[PDB]
């Protein structure tokens, strides 16, 4: 068995293996990425995802969300207040002003040190799950806006053929921005590419030892987990690594750079935070091997996870069973 300690692999295809995105995703399940739940991916130096960056500052952020935390340093949860629209070269310069800057630092761990210890204290602004696109239409090699869609595959796979659409999303970073423990809707893959900016520390949990993370977050989210049986699809629960290793839930951690794409595969808890201003695009996507995941995905049915259309049918064609419940909670 290829991987067997689950640890996070890093590829560099050339530009050859590069044109065939789904070829590529199989090999590195065949080198045993996926068990990790998380994969790096370094684009062949001849690879560009656009000319410049030199031209997005009138990108606009409808609703820029402040991400206010509640509990202690290593076991907290965060929500999300609605703040006044901005446009993108607006929310850099509000980035970098003395009240949201990183601050000086030695090295990525020592700003992990810093981010654990310090975030709650401080409420950062997240432009999250802006519709859109910085790939060149003529960038031909992963574009996440040109890659083959959910409604596809899962047609290709089971013959039905379903309503919906798959499009890319964009995402505006500051320092201590936050993003909660979760799995993909439909536990389906993703993948970001860090267009610009500062980095991006991610953590996983092994997809073969996620539920010993959920009997933990339930442990330590009580009231949460009476309000709902799968309240990490809320995306609002953070826990340390140092809680984590106190804890014996196995996970691994990298920093993700500009220029460099990461891939989580189905059923893959993760979690992570940003270094400072930043640009990231990300999509999901499946493959053959995710359609038995979306068919044993959790899914909550209180009322806040609140989803996109186009989940309405994976659940009803993969989860028939589940779907009047999670719909009434759609409603
Ligand atoms: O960068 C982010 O805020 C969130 N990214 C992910 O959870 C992802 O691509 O799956
Ligand atoms: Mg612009
Ligand atoms: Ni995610
Ligand atoms: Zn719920």
């Amino acid at each position: 068995a290829q991987n067997p300690n689950c640890n996070i692999m890093i590829f560099h295809p050339t530009k050859e293996e590069f044109n065939d995105f789904d070829k590529y995703i199989a090999y590195m399940e065949s080198q045993g990425a996926h068990r990790a739940g998380l994969a790096k991916i370094i684009p062949p130096k001849e690879w560009k995802a656009r000319e410049t960056y030199d031209n997005i500052s009138e990108i606009l952020i409808a609703t820029p969300l402040q991400q206010v935390a509640s509990g202690r340093a290593g076991v907290f949860t965060q929500y999300h207040k609605k703040k006044k629209a901005m446009t993108v070269g607006e929310y850099r310069h509000l980035a970098n002003s003395k009240k949201y800057q990183t601050p000086p630092h030695q090295n990525f761990e020592d700003l992990e040190r810093k981010y654990w210890k310090n975030r709650i204290y401080n409420s950062p602004i997240y432009g999250a799950d802006i519709s859109g696109s910085l790939f060149d239409e003529n960038t031909k090699q992963w574009n996440l806006g040109h890659l083959g869609t959910i409604q596809d595959l899962l047609e290709k796979e089971c013959g039905v053929v379903i309503e919906g659409v798959n499009t890319p999303y964009l995402y505006f970073g500051m320092w201590k921005t936050t993003f909660a423990w979760h799995t993909e809707d439909m536990d389906l893959y993703s993948i970001n590419y860090l267009h610009l900016g500062e980095p991006k520390t991610w953590y996983v949990v092994p997809p073969e030892h996620g539920q010993r993370l959920e009997r933990l977050a339930r442990e330590l989210f009580p009231g949460s987990s009476r309000g709902c049986g799968a309240f990490l699809r809320h995306k609002v629960a953070l826990i340390s690594p140092t809680v984590l290793k106190e804890n014996g839930i196995p996970f691994n951690r990298i920093t993700q750079e500009a220029g460099e794409f990461m891939v989580t595969f189905p059923y893959g808890y993760h979690a992570g935070f940003n270094h400072g201003f930043n640009c990231a695009e990300a999509i999901n996507f499946a493959t053959p091997r995710w359609i038995d995941y979306g068919k044993m995905a959790s899914q909550c049915s209180c009322g806040e996870a609140r989803v996109t259309f186009s989940m309405d049918a994976f659940v009803r064609i993969l989860q028939p069973e589940r779907y009047d419940l999670w719909k009434r909670g759609q409603d």
